[PDB]
């Protein structure tokens, strides 16, 4: 579980917010893209895997699962590309709740930036630093350090 | 120590590569931008600070030190903005060598992507995973985890 991430795509303001969640910690990375293509998703994963030890990614839909560009990025970065089928039905709910929380935070910061991308990074910061007590950013570091040790 | 980062700007293919180095570990984050403006630097720091516990940033030049947009991002993210004067003369050398290493890696991957941005992310990945023994990505996690405990 230290290496398991889940992709998630949500929409706001006619744009797409692509999110990666570290399953065990709830820590997130996100970016704003005009639309979700295999190429965008591939690039996002390359970025993520250079920053954290990404072992497995549960893809957000069947098009990204199928995408040869996404498969090429996962090959390149040594990531096991998996489906995102919620065999544990609780997964759907957690993701839904996370998207609603993220959108809430984006609304709370929306007037502090002209561009949606800025508001999204502000939301990422707030989400990752929120003590719920440890923050998600604290949990991910502890989890991975324990793994190295 | 666990919270100090150094900004660094280097050029390739008529584009700018903006880099943040975690001083204690040598772990890096980087992005390709058309030119180094206060706004680009501010957005980059916002991204970085949402992902790692950024306490202090040594800015890469006086323009980014002066930039009110950069100061506004440092205020927003709770970062102490500092100069990057190399009071320790070893700093210039270390940065220079890192830029040289990064450009070498980018050359080694350059034909595996059409776009420079992709090559740069591949280079970040290789740099952060390289065992020197531990990798920089291992070092940063251990340093921050030790700090949390
Ligand atoms: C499609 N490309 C195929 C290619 C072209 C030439 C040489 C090798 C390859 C190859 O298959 N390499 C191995 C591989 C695939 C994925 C990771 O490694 C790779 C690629 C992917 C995503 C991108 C890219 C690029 C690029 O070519 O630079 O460019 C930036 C873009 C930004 C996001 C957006 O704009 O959608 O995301
Ligand atoms: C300049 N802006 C001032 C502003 C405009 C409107 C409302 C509030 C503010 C304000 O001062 N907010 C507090 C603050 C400043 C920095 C961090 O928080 C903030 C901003 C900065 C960098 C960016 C931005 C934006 C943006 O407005 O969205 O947009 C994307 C861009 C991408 C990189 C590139 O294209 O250069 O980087
Ligand atoms: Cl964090
Ligand atoms: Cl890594």
């Amino acid at each position: 579980s230290p290496g398991i991430w889940q992709l998630d795509c949500t929409h706001l303001e006619g744009k797409v917010i692509l999110v990666a969640v570290h399953v065990a910690s709830g820590y997130i990375e996100a970016e704003v893209i005009p639309a979700e293509t295999g190429q965008e998703t591939a690039y996002f994963l390359l970025k993520l895997a250079g920053r954290w030890p990404v072992k497995t990614v549960h893809t957000d839909n069947g098009s990204n699962f199928t995408s040869t560009t996404v498969k090429a990025a996962c090959w390149w970065a040594g990531i096991k590309q998996e489906d995102g089928i919620p065999y544990n039905p609780q997964s759907q709910g957690v993701i839904e709740s996370m998207n609603k929380e993220l959108k809430k935070i984006i609304g709370q910061v929306r007037d502090q930036a002209e561009h949606l991308k800025t508001a999204v990074q502000m939301a990422v910061f707030i989400h990752n630093h929120k003590r719920k007590g440890y923050s998600a950013g604290e949990r991910i570091v502890d989890i991975i350090a324990t793994d190295i040790q």
